């Protein structure tokens, strides 16, 4: 029973907005309904934050930690001089300013958002020295953030994170075939791609790299745009850090706090040849992942860069294997789940039967149980102990 009164906050990965966009259609629920008004009707305070899908899991940690306590997003001037975009970003109110008083928070993280709970954890906690030194040396300001020191987090879950990346990006059209899968999603929120909307609709939060949907520009257009701005062609974007290789660099600093609990969960849609030995997507995959993803996913083995035969079973987008936890370069730990949650670890709670989409209702499934998903996951959140004690 109920342990702890944190609030739990909703966090999207390559794809996601806020609240108001997309005409009202949630990431977080999609076609399903509204999960996190489920949550708060069922007496868990629950919020979501929206942070820039392409942009870097840096960038959307520093987008996060100001949307969350309030004030101006700062990404940090050896960063942003680092990678030559701007240091400055939007300006937050602030959704728990209660968090600059000793109060703490669960994260409930999907896709790529495990990647930046996790980094938002580290920095929150030990800062970064790189940021701490520049600013020393060059007489800049220095947010908070890079301080060290801020224990806001008392958990961390993610659902379908590429912890150890994903071989989708390998893909010799990944570049296309990416955005095709943003215009997919649109087309889940029934929006058109080839339409110059004059509302926003879906704000990719670039900011910091100056680029916005002009008037008179469909997302179509938008995306080819994009494709060629540093917000793909960068290290410093999503693009890099969802690469196994690039995920492997994230792993090496981005470390399990001794003080947080990590909860994963995998997800898998896919079935095995018994002559090929490889995996192929499972009826009622969305559409998009059938054709485009799982085929690649499901089949593609490179030696020298370690992906095997493990790595095939996937769930239309990202690779099961690469779920459970960050691996390639990580000290991490994993354990799988035993009814007990154990702290400054992963605790592996196992692979569930629905593709990337269908998690969060993006993709409809009647076989999944989306509403109670969520409640027993944030029963088990409200659990846990904010300070457990050793005994026997
Ligand atoms: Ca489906
Ligand atoms: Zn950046």
């Amino acid at each position: 029973s109920r342990a702890n009164d944190a609030p739990i906050v909703l966090l999207h990965g390559f794809t996601g907005w806020g609240r108001e966009e997309m005409f009202g259609f949630k990431y977080w629920g999609g076609v399903r309904g509204d999960i996190e008004q489920w949550l708060n009707d069922n007496g868990y305070r629950t919020y979501t934050l929206a942070v820039g899908p392409l942009s870097s899991n840096w960038d959307r940690a520093c987008e996060a930690y100001a949307q969350l306590v309030g004030g101006t997003v700062d990404y940090g001037a050896a960063h942003a001089a680092k990678h030559g975009h701007a240091r400055f970003g939007r300006t937050y109110p602030g959704l728990l300013p209660e968090l600059k008083r000793g109060g703490r928070i669960h994260i409930i993280a999907h896709s790529q958002g495990g990647q930046t709970a996790r980094m938002l954890v580290s920095l929150l906690e030990n800062g970064s020295q790189e940021e701490r030194e520049y600013a020393k040396a060059h007489n800049v300001s220095l947010s908070p953030l890079f301080e060290g020191g801020h224990h806001f987090v008392l958990s961390v879950t993610t659902i379908a994170t590429p912890h150890d990346g994903t071989t989708l990006v390998n893909m010799v059209d990944f570049t296309d075939r990416f955005f095709d899968l943003q215009k997919a999603v649109l087309k889940a929120a029934a929006v058109a791609s080839n339409v110059p909307y004059t509302s926003q609709v879906y704000d990719f939060k670039l900011d910091q790299w100056g680029l916005r949907r002009q008037p008179g520009e469909s997302f179509d257009q938008y995306f080819e745009r994009l494709k060629r701005s540093p917000v793909w062609t960068s290290t410093d974007t999503a693009r890099y850090d969802l690469s196994v290789p690039g995920a492997e660099k994230l792993n090496q600093w981005v470390k399990a706090s001794p003080n947080t609990y990590y909860l994963s969960f995998a997800t898998e849609r896919t079935y095995r040849g018994a002559l090929t030995g490889n995996y192929y997507p499972e009826l009622g995959m969305n559409a998009f992942s059938a054709v485009v993803c799982a085929p690649f996913l499901g089949s593609y083995r490179n030696a020298t860069l370690g992906i095997d035969d493990r790595w095939l079973e996937n769930d239309g987008i990202v690779n099961a294997f690469s779920m459970n936890g960050p691996k390639r370069g990580s000290t991490d730990r994993i354990v799988p789940y035993d009814g007990t949650i154990k702290k400054g670890v992963w605790n592996d709670m196992g692979t569930y039967n629905v593709d990337h989409l269908e998690v969060i209702g993006v993709d409809p499934n009647p076989l999944f149980d989306i509403r109670a998903f969520y409640l027993r996951l944030a029963e088990q959140l409200a659990s846990l102990q904010p300070h457990h004690h050793h005994h026997h």
